[PDB]
């Protein structure tokens, strides 16, 4: 009855629990299509998945799908405006992005949910002519090539195009994926091929509607959305392209019983171990590699990890299939190592296929795969309603390998058991089939090979035979038992009735010398969960470094203690979180309800009652100092942020500072710090969920009782309760705060344009001038200046204080980029006198429906008001009562915020600027916009110095 | 503070290309304001605008209100003498007008900058005291009947009062709006009304402060203007007028699907299709009835029109949305009609329908209106700087509109995209909404109704049902696509920089025997457009009559054919002119400099490459030959300077003589025509704007060498270029040329006084004198004499040679308004022997002010250059060193000049008179001043025996 609709899918098997509508199509062209009506989604959105990735790259451009990734935005022949995308999302509340991974590019969007229609038509002419600009080419290819250079010093990219060189070279996993200049201008010019023709000729080959999938979420009905995507999209041209499939694998034989030394950049200690397996996929209703992984990687008691951990050789492990091209897997187990764990590296592989050799024996177990059904099954009845952005681009992707009625179930629930593939792929797990990779600094100077791509060290040895004979004859160790039935499984799931006396926001049922605890009971999702949420304050948390040293191993030993006791909550969708604060404690736990008292007691109990195993303390407070020593090798911008932070914060202890109290840490000091820590506290605590009342005044009061018995925990006095402060800056005052990065060889920049104390005023006007220039600043320092890849602008919260701050990774000195930033700023003085006065209201709009988005689960809620606590500001209707203030602003109250506080003349500009300088970067000192005369900088010679000598704003008045 | 001021507006949103300042008021009486200050202005302006007009007239006495706007200038209470306001405009270099149209009342003036409050005094007081003197009331009614007169045999007034006496009688849509004499004195005073009373009754009643806008322009400070507008404005009183709407519309059910038959005046065929709408007004932002008009009257590939045209039945459709009063809007549809498109109206109606049907069923493209908005925004941003009497008058109307800071984008900018609007009027545009006219002089004698007011022949019938039906089943025709993307849009604006042997007037780089190339980069503007005119000269495109018809066929062939092609360009900024002239052709190019020499190569191409269409050439031939037949209804003046023209050009075709031998054009010999007027050509060209010497260059290289290619175009020779002389007319000389107008019943005629070859002393005389009658011309023979509307006095140039002229359009026999200008040019000779030193050198200041009014655009700018290009003269600084002589001239000098030249005795006197007689009128032969007595006239029998008997001047040396 239709031409354009090759068939309908029948009903789509959802959640019970889910409101949404669902609809599956194929169109014409063979293009599968999920259709989400959600009368209530504040956002809509949609995405467009191709079956199309890195492994179709050509030979001489490594990177070109990624690239045209990058080129689809500037430009179509309907929308040729460089910025007509960008542009028209951020006017609309929306925001985009996508990916590239070897077998799909996965484009998505969202945006404000009366525009749908608007951002599909542009964002559909990405598949029907796009310009491919030569200018934009030449500019655009630089943003690939600053990601690339972000990624030439991580650790993690390194090892992952690692292993694709290692294997077969012909096979198409050894190609490069992200692209550089190199590959894309440099060597293409060099080779004069004309990119922009292999991007055209690499578009109409491959991008194909038989390989394209969309979803689509709105507000409209779901016949609505039917019409909308046949009218856009049944245009798209069908080339019968075959679906690219891999049957060879990447590692053959002369690739298999290879042993790899590896340096890192950073400061790890790391055994990698992988066995090639056949591609899974196809077997989604029985999963076998995860009845493996889940046993393998299991971390309870008698698991492989609780020996090794035992034996004081490896601290975490993670086992599981790893994703391969369609007709080749893999299996890894990755454990990190000990000091002593590097000398035995032979006996971890061997105790590894010790405890394999005993899935061997006890054979598949249908309790397991009955447990493991069980689970997903709840886990999808109480699915977390997904974010739009989010749930489009996930099931775009996997319309590919599943049926239309599936496609929501296909990746939760289990119907088959196949104990022959169990067997199968356990077969496959043998020491002849093995690849080991080791990771440790201890290889400098002894490799021998190094990469191409990233430069990365290592050295090739093949496994002595002698050595994979001792591990085929694994004998049994008695230290591994399989696991037992979990008993964290939740039973009741009964929604509590609403109780009459219920609140839409947290109320304070508690406000005692030692307590403060905030409730509501969730009255919008109704799922068996709560949220718990608890703030411990202690002024010995962060009194000086080495307490804080002490704060931090308290709590890394006590979650280390309770691992495998807590691990069967973990799988039963029960989590804990536990961390220290500069304030004190943090404990978050989160899951179904049922079983939550249970492991909140034992937490609780174990702090205050906790003893320490010497062994493993002298572990992690090693596996400590590396974690700082290794913050010298985070990104440029993350030490321009890290040191901003310290700059403003009235007290805070640098890296440098806590790793030379760390060697003051005795095991003594340490017994003698926990109860000295517990001695005296407060706590504020937010529950918040689907419990009731006196249950929750239960949960606080337990966790009071508790602590008063084993811990003697007496009150704090309010006058204790003291936030950190954040520094006042002078008026038309300019600071500059130099440093260099060892690692890298990019250069980092923040700036800091401080406003005033936050007040329903003052955040609107900040709120909204960054709103004006969100994308504008994208467009102009990096689209067309190119700076780099990271370039962010928005708001600055912290401690009460608020201001405009700019962010940029290039490979340009700082002080081109604080140039650029400032001569960007004028042009935007300028945008606003020329803005429309109907320009303007959509940017309140648009600020507005972002602001007043509902949250979609009971974790993102619990965020907000969570947020209002920890700020002791407590607004819990902030959005309400901020939105009504910003629509009452004009163009004329902006113009006079920027002249007065941001101008680089104003009278009140606050500036402060980090300089991160690139490795090697000599010490600093046309066609673009103009830049304005910038005065003489102060900069900071030492931090201290630098806050002893300025005031220290106030603190927000609460309520 | 001020109490005066009710506030005070923001930065009002201007092109960023702009350098004036703006400034928004409200006062205190409601009087929206706003003020441009523009340092640069050699005149200032002013201007109101009243929210009132012919819709609120009083029913018996139809036209008051515009009858108030001519009174108002005669005289006011402060200011008493008739012509105190006329008088200060003319000796300070200003000048002023008004209309009225149904809503509103719009006065405004222009003055020398350093008198603008001397200006705006006198205006004010318009609004404040007017005299309203009953005697100049009874003569200012014949200067209302005689501008009515005029329109009672145009066909474009007899349609237009036709629709508003055909729809519903009640409604004031209907009303009656110029006046004449009737409804403003013989129909009053026969019921008793007294005019001057309802003149101040109405203007005590509705010229309301709260109902008033006002614009300001002048050299002063933003400040000073608002004080100087407060000063003079802020005591006009508040009536509290409720603003007039009209809910009602004034089509109801039976009047529509009604067909009207008219028979026109002039020999045309034209067919109206009109929709009634609701008041879109309010939708200004997203403009839905601009989006269907773009769309209806596109005339690109598979529009409506190219069906239309390429069916033979019509030449030229328009569309959109047709202005009505508050409440109510039209939809009209204009197309010509060819010989075969009078026979098939039901065909080309339902073609009509077939498009809108393929609208409504592909719905609105969002992509359409981005382009639109896109392009708007474009034109807005590099807009031209507006004459200021122009400028005030159109903001002065729309301050009622929108507010003060919108005023100056809310007409040009778009914003939303509106589908659901765009659904309603489309849902609007249907059979059973419609009326149709059908205009033709084949109704002759079969229409039974005639129009009371202007006398219009009509017969009116209803549309059969059978026809409806078959409208609205309206089949999809595959002949009707939707536009494409338009590909002339520009995209570089780059301001090229000026280069160091750039000159401040225009260069001539090359003087070849086919080229002579002028040429001057934009040095004032410097917004991305140019000017490129090219004048080529052929002797053989007015060698004789038959020539000059083909010379005119072919380029209105040529533009025929490139239409589709260009009508792109036109909306893309970029528009070309292309017309023949007396001594070949003339092609000019203006607009955004990016894509211009894309358009010159396809016209100049196309121009030696054309192949004419053999249907389209016989519709154009007898189209054309309407044109000249139907001069014979033009105003009795236009004829009077037609036939003047022809008496003192040496060589000139009457319409007559082209007519007759048109007949004669076969195809044959038309295609014969075009490659002889094309073998031999001299190109004069004139490059001026955004672009550089080379570029010039290039520009004319490639003319030259494409006609060359297709054309084998030769040089002239110097001899060859030959330019036409003026008839030297005898001393003591007087003729007379006496003919007749058929269709107007009133009389012209036109006076040439023959001074001298042009000469920088010859010239300031005359331009001197004029300047002293000018103003006291008017005065004599239209406000105190009435002679009638039209009376016109000032030099005539041509050929080289100059003279004063008079041109009157009376109800008199000419052979009196003869001796009234003989009895005026006595008055004057007084006037100037008695006139003061002072008020000598204020006329010399006058004179001066206006010759030296720097350019404010370019095109303007292009204008005079030109002119002393085609002139021959080449004398680009001729206003400094014409002043420069001016200001040396005595009242004695120009007194000896009268007595030599113009004197009815004077011994150089050449005077020549055109007698055109009303259409009734006979064969022509109190407190008034004396008229001279004037000698015998010889009696012009032939026109070319009056040229063989007389000298020719010779032609003005260049340079
Ligand atoms: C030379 C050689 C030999 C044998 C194996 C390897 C090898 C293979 C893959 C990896 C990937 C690389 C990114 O792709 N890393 C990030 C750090 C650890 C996290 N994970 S993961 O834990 O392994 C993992 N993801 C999914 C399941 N699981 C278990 C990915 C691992 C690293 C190293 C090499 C390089
Ligand atoms: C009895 C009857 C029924 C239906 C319609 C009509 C009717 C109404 C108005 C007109 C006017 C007439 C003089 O006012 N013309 C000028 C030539 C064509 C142009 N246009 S225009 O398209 O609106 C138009 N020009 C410029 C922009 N735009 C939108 C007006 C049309 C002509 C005919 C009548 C008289």
């Amino acid at each position: 009855n239709n031409p354009a609709i090759k068939r309908i899918g029948n009903h789509i098997t959802k959640s019970p629990e889910d409101k949404r509508e669902y609809r599956g199509l194929e169109l014409a062209n063979g293009i599968k299509v999920l259709l989400i009506s959600d009368p209530t989604t504040d956002k809509s959105s949609a995405a467009l998945d191709v079956h199309i990735g890195s492994l179709s790259d050509p030979p001489n451009i490594a990177g070109l799908s990624h690239f045209l990734q990058h080129m689809l935005f500037l430009g179509t022949k309907k929308y040729p405006k460089e910025n007509e995308y960008s542009q028209f999302l951020s006017e609309h509340a929306g925001s985009s992005n996508a990916f590239t991974s070897g077998e799909h590019t996965n484009y998505y969007f969202d945006v404000s949910h009366e525009h749908l229609e608007g951002a599909l038509d542009r964002f559909a002419q990405f598949f029907l002519s796009p310009l491919f600009d030569e200018s934009a080419k030449d500019r655009e290819v630089n943003a690939v090539d600053s990601e690339h250079e972000k990624n030439v010093m991580n650790d993690a990219w390194r090892l992952f195009q690692l292993e694709k060189a290692t294997g077969n070279p012909k096979h198409p996993f050894s190609k490069f994926g992200t692209g550089n200049k190199y590959t894309l201008e440099t060597r293409p010019n060099q080779e004069g091929i004309d990119v922009r023709q292999e991007l055209l000729k690499f578009h109409s080959a491959y991008y194909s509607s038989n390989l394209m999938a969309v979803v689509v979420l709105g507000r409209e009905s779901l016949d609505d959305l039917t019409n909308l995507v046949v009218k856009l999209f049944s245009e798209v041209e069908n080339k019968n392209v075959p679906l690219p499939e891999f049957p060879e694998h990447p590692f053959q034989e002369e690739h298999l019983k290879q042993l790899y030394k590896i340096v890192p950049i950073k400061d790890i200690r790391n055994l990698y171990v992988t066995f090639p397996i056949p591609d899974l996929q196809k077997y989604y209703k029985s999963n076998p590699g995860h009845y493996l992984g889940h046993l393998i990687g299991h971390e309870g008691p008698g698991s492989l990890l609780s020996e090794l951990k035992s034996k004081g050789w490896v601290n975490t492990l993670v086992g599981g299939q790893k994703e391969g091209a369609r007709g080749f897997m893999f299996f890894i187990i990755n454990v990190d190592l000990t000091e002593e764990g590097l000398l035995h590296v032979e006996d971890i592989i061997l105790h590894m296929f010790q405890y394999i050799q005993k899935l061997r024996a006890e054979g598949p177990q249908e309790w397991v795969f009955q447990e493991l059904k069980d689970l997903n099954a709840v886990a999808f009845r109480f699915k977390d309603k997904e974010r739009p952005r989010g749930y489009t681009s996930k099931i775009a992707g996997i319309l590919h390998y599943y049926p239309l009625e599936e496609v929501l179930t296909a990746e939760y629930l289990l119907e088959e058991f196949r104990p022959d593939l169990i067997e199968m792929v356990l077969d496959k797990l043998r020491p002849e089939n093995v690849r080991v990779a080791i990771v440790s600094k201890s290889f400098e100077g002894k490799t021998d090979r190094t990469e191409e791509w990233y430069g990365t060290q290592y050295k090739q040895e093949a496994i002595p035979d002698e050595v994979i004979k001792k591990w085929q004859n694994a004998d049994l160790n008695g230290k591994f038992k399989l696991p037992t039935k979990n008993e964290f499984i939740p039973t009741n799931f009964e929604i509590l009735p609403l109780e009459k006396e219920a609140t839409p926001y947290p109320a304070l049922i508690k406000d005692t010398a030692m307590s403060k605890l905030w409730f509501k009971q969730d009255d919008k999702f109704f799922l068996p969960k709560a949220n718990l949420n608890f703030e411990f304050f202690s002024p010995f948390a962060y009194v000086d470094p080495l307490h804080s040293n002490m704060a931090y191993l308290y709590l890394e030993l006590l979650k280390d203690s309770l691992n495998e006791y807590a691990y069967a909550a973990e799988l039963a969708g029960l989590s804990y979180d536990l961390q220290n604060t500069i304030y004190g404690m943090y404990l978050s736990v989160k899951g179904y309800n049922d079983k939550q008292p249970i492991l909140l007691k034992k937490i609780i109990e174990k702090m205050a009652t906790f003893e320490i195993d010497e062994k493993r303390f002298e572990i992690i407070k090693e596996a400590y100092m590396r974690s700082l020593n290794n913050f010298r090798a985070e990104q440029p911008h993350q030490h321009a942020m890290y040191y901003l932070r310290l700059l403003m914060t009235e007290v805070a202890w640098t890296k440098d500072e806590l790793k030379e109290a760390l060697d003051d840490v005795t095991l003594p000091r340490l017994k003698a710090f926990i109860p000295q820590l517990l001695s005296r506290l407060h706590i504020e605590a937010l529950l918040h969920g689907n419990i009731t009342k006196q249950a929750a005044l239960g949960i606080m009061q337990m966790v009071e009782d508790t602590l008063i018995e084993h811990a003697h925990t007496k009150p704090l006095l309010p006058s204790q309760l003291v936030r950190y402060r954040e520094v006042q800056l002078p008026d038309r005052g300019w600071f500059v705060y130099q440093q260099r990065n060892e690692v890298h060889n990019n250069s980092g920049i923040e700036i800091y344009y401080q406003t005033d104390m936050q007040s329903t005023s003052e955040n609107m006007f900040l709120e909204l001038f960054a709103q004006i220039i969100s994308e504008p600043a994208f467009n102009t320092l990096r689209t067309k200046e190119q700076l780099g890849y990271i370039v962010f602008s928005g708001p600055r919260r912290a401690n009460g204080i608020q201001g405009l701050r700019f962010i940029i990774q290039s490979e340009k000195p700082p002080h081109y980029l604080e140039s650029r930033v400032e001569a960007f700023l004028i042009t935007m003085e300028k945008s606003i006198e020329d803005m429309t006065e109907e320009a303007f209201q959509k940017h309140i709009q648009a600020l507005a429906i972002r602001r007043l988005d509902k949250p979609k689960k009971l974790s993102a809620e619990s965020a907000k008001y969570w947020g209002e606590i920890i700020s002791q500001q407590y607004n819990f209707d902030r959005d309400n009562t901020e939105v009504a203030y910003l629509k009452t602003l004009t163009k004329e109250d902006i113009i006079k915020f920027y002249k007065e506080m941001l101008a680089v003349d104003a009278p009140r500009r606050h500036k402060v600027s980090v300089h991160v300088l690139a490795r090697e970067m000599d010490s600093n000192p046309i066609n673009l916009s103009q830049a304005p005369a910038l005065p003489q900088p102060e900069v900071i010679q030492n931090m201290t110095e630098f806050k002893r000598g300025l005031p220290l704003f106030p603190l927000v008045k609460p309520h």
